């Protein structure tokens, strides 16, 4: 037992309960925990995920020093999640050089000129979204947001990995959507996650029992679909998509994607890019409903800039602000990673406070974001924050909802490009306002991920 490695340190928190650690004060979730620690012990607190030291900090400074400064050096890694299998080689799980490596073979395929070329095939499914989100509507019953932009979102990085184009939302048995529908997030609360880091001797065990927390049916499903499509379609002699931007790099410093490594990268980009969109798409939907001033302000800003149904386009996108603003709050209010983590490769010194090899450095992002020393009125929706005659007053090391440093969202660029495009066509269709079902204010769930109690169901109404 590690449990007194912080007081002998004399860093302060909660008191560790042999093999357990802190675990049981996570029946509240990661969010809610984080900011009782925040208010109970300042700036910096460690607690025992287990017998893993965790250690939260909350320094602009510390973080930059962390996130940025010495990543390559001592902060390169997030924590191991469990029995991972092959998925080991994908960036999100990688390690130290590997990483590296991986990071700037993908740097490309995540360039605006590539994003910019995308929006053509993510504004198709602008359209579909929409006349999906018509019939509902005029149906004459509540929207579960859940899902349609779950439908959208899975027509994306499902279309952009190759020209398999689904309207998902009216094929739930398309097996291609079967499987990738199932590349959810990991509820890190739940028994088996938990039991994991209370017993981490067990993740060896799994691992040569071919156990592997990536479903495996779905991973194989997918790297036979992979290697089918990339010979049997595009070796005949291409479309612009993640997949063939990988096998166009693959025949041009460390280089050569092995043809598990592609796979690999692939299934992190929909694990990476579907729930995470599919959940903040509805979170800003149910605050321009409750908020209807910023919901008319937003779809007045869009009939100017796209006059009469205008098909959106990329340097369009950049124009709107209130949009820009209004998504940027909603990330503040609802930062879905909730914690940004990084492993300490060894024994260093940041800034006065020492940190001990093989301690995990925390960012509690939900605290930060809703810190009353850096936000006025941290539980109102109040879009204006992110003005550019404001946004100066916005430290980067507080609002992190896509991390930053070498290690932030590769794909941050396209997420918001590809909720922007949704967005606009969306409120220039229709307009959302608050149903009998809708839950005010919204209860977030008391688990391991950053998701509404309740579905959001709401009442849509088109416009003319
Ligand atoms: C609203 C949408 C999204 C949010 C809020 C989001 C947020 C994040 C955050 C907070 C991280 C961790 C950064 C850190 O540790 O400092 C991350 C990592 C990552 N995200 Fe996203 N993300 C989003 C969408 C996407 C999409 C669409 C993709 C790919 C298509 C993607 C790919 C990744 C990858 C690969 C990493 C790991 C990067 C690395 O290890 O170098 N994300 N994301």
């Amino acid at each position: 037992h590690s449990h007194g490695l912080f007081k002998k340190l004399g860093i302060p928190g909660p008191t560790p309960l042999p093999f357990l650690g802190n675990i049981l004060s996570y029946h509240k979730g990661f969010c809610m925990f984080d900011m009782e620690c925040h208010k109970k012990y300042g700036k910096v607190w460690g607690f025992y995920d287990g017998q893993q030291p965790v250690l939260a900090i909350t320094d602009p400074d510390m973080i930059k020093t962390v996130l940025v400064k010495e990543c390559y050096s001592v902060f390169t890694n997030r924590r191991p999640f469990g029995p991972v299998g092959f998925m080991k080689s994908a960036i999100s799980i990688a390690e130290d050089e590997e990483w590296k490596r991986l990071r700037s073979l993908l740097s490309p395929t995540f360039t605006s000129g590539k994003l910019k070329e995308m929006v053509p095939i993510i504004a198709q499914y602008g359209d579909v979204l929409v006349r999906n989100l018509r019939r509902e509507a005029e149906t004459g019953k509540p929207v579960t947001l859940k899902d349609v932009f779950g439908a959208y979102s899975m027509d994306v990085i499902t279309s952009t990995s190759f020209g398999v184009n689904i309207d998902s939302l009216n094929n739930p048995q398309d097996p291609f959507v079967e499987n990738t529908k199932k590349l959810l997030r990991f509820d890190f609360l739940d028994p088996f996650f938990l039991s994991i880091t209370v017993f981490p001797f067990l993740i060896p065990i799994l691992e040569v029992l071919n156990i592997c927390v990536f479903p495996r049916e779905v991973t194989n499903f997918l790297r036979k679909s992979v290697k089918r499509m990339k010979e049997s379609r595009l070796e005949d002699t291409h479309r612009v998509d993640f997949l063939q931007l990988m096998i166009d790099s693959q025949n041009s410093s460390h280089k050569a994607l092995s043809d598990l490594e592609l796979v690999a990268q692939s299934i992190i980009f929909i694990f990476a890019g579907y729930e995470t969109t599919s959940s903040v798409l509805s979170f800003i939907m149910y605050e321009l409903a409750t908020h209807p001033d910023v919901q008319q302000k937003l779809q007045e800003e869009i009939d100017a800039v796209l006059p009469n149904k205008a098909p959106p386009t990329y340097d369009t996108v950049l124009q709107m602000e209130y949009l820009d603003m209004v998504v940027n709050e909603t990330l503040r209010l609802f930062p879905i990673a909730m914690r940004l983590e990084r492993v300490c490769k060894k024994d260093v010194e940041i800034n006065g406070m020492f940190i001990p090899k093989g301690v995990v450095v925390m960012i509690p992002s939900y605290a930060l974001h809703r810190d009353p020393k850096y936000w006025t009125e941290p539980e109102k929706f109040l879009p204006e924050r992110f003005s550019k005659k404001n946004k100066d007053n916005i430290d980067p090391y507080i609002y992190t909802p896509f991390g930053s440093g070498p290690r932030n969202c590769i794909g941050m660029r396209f997420a918001l490009m590809n909720m922007k495009l949704a967005l606009i066509r969306v409120l220039q269709n229709f307009s959302f306002k608050p149903c009998k079902e809708t839950q005010i204010p919204l209860k977030l769930s008391l688990g391991g991920l950053l998701q509404p109690e309740k579905p959001v169901v709401l009442k849509v109404e088109s416009r003319d």
